[PDB]
């Protein structure tokens, strides 16, 4: 589904420096800017796109959704 199906931590806050807010588990940078919508992903945080940037989608070909974090919310 993503690229080399990289599951790193995602972060749900980037200082547009750092991150902060990391899941103890680790989820596609696709999963973690689109499912988790944080700020940034991978262990070094990359500050995640928005839609409807070209990048945003680029995780997220439906948008918002496709494996919205599993047992990881509600």
């Amino acid at each position: 589904s993503a690229q080399d199906l990289r599951m790193s931590y995602c972060y749900a806050k980037f200082e547009g420096g750092k991150c902060s807010s990391p899941k103890s588990r680790n989820h596609s940078k696709q999963e973690c800017c689109c499912a988790l919508k944080g700020e940034g992903w991978g262990d070094p945080c990359e500050l995640c796109p928005t839609e409807p940037d070209e990048a945003f989608r680029q995780i997220c070909p439906y948008g918002s959704g496709i494996i919205v974090g599993p047992d990881d919310s509600a």
